[PDB]
């Protein structure tokens, strides 16, 4: 596998997630993978998202399936107690995902909230010429306020720009393509006046989806993780 990803910045020496390949071989998970740990269970040793399906919710909202990860779950170890609440979104039919992590969720106010995303990049290549995404993005998710808008990607020029907008906040992004690693990386703005950063990942042949993060340091509560399918 090729997984690449990112997480927001770590709030706390336990209370934290990360992404990259997933190491677990055990229970529902399996090596090899798209995955994430948490520092709460064995010092965030990542397992798969893609075992995680079967064991999560599921909200859909404007055509996106929302999961949802928090105990209890019938056969879960005690040693998953802190496992903190997942919010998180497949991109397409491969083994991309974006999502959000915190200790306690909504009903605690997304207490060490990070962003994310982090799919594998197998066979990954850009097409030429230009093209547009439907994308989703995450930010406190409650059941209605996902973020939605549109990205246009032009690969001949190397530029994705574009905003999504949801539940009272709007975040735009100003990124380059680098055609060698099919990475972007540029700007973000919060309701056009935070600054903060986007980074993130076409995956699939001919890019046939994204995904990233936009994070604002000193303006974390804008931290918004995003994800979509290329339009046709
Ligand atoms: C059922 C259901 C389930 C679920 C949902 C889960 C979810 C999870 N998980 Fe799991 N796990 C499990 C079940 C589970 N799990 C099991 C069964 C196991 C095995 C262990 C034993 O053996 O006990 C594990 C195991 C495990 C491990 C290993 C540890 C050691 O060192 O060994 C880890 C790290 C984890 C993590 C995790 C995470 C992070 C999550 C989320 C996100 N996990």
């Amino acid at each position: 596998a090729d997984i690449v990803g990112a997480a927001s910045p770590v709030t706390d020496a336990e209370l934290y997630v990360a992404v990259g390949e997933s190491q677990v071989n055990g229970g529902p998970h399996q090596a090899g993978k798209a995955g994430i740990g948490v520092g709460t269970v064995s010092n965030a040793k990542p397992v798969d998202f893609q075992g995680l399906s079967l064991y999560s919710g599921t909200t859909t909202v404007n055509g996106t399936a929302v999961r949802t990860l928090a105990m209890p779950i019938t056969g879960a170890p005690g040693s998953h107690a802190g496992m903190g609440h997942f919010n998180f979104v497949k991109v397409g039919s491969g083994d991309v995902w974006f999502g959000e992590w915190s200790k306690d969720g909504a009903a605690g106010g997304f207490n060490n909230r990070q962003v994310y995303f982090v799919g594998d990049r197998t066979g990954t290549t850009l097409p030429a010429g230009v093209a547009t995404y439907s994308v989703a993005g995450l930010n406190k998710f409650n059941g209605s306020n996902l973020l939605s808008g549109t990205f246009r990607a032009n690969f001949g020029s190397g530029t994705l720009q574009g905003g999504l907008t949801g539940g009272g906040l709007s975040v735009n992004v100003n990124a380059s393509i680098n055609s060698a690693n099919a990475s972007f990386a540029g700007s973000a703005t919060a309701n056009g006046t935070v600054a903060g950063t986007t980074q993130g990942q076409f995956f699939g042949a001919n890019a046939a989806t994204l995904a990233g993060i936009a994070t604002f340091a000193g303006n974390s509560q804008y931290d918004t993780a995003f994800g979509g399918s290329k339009n046709e």
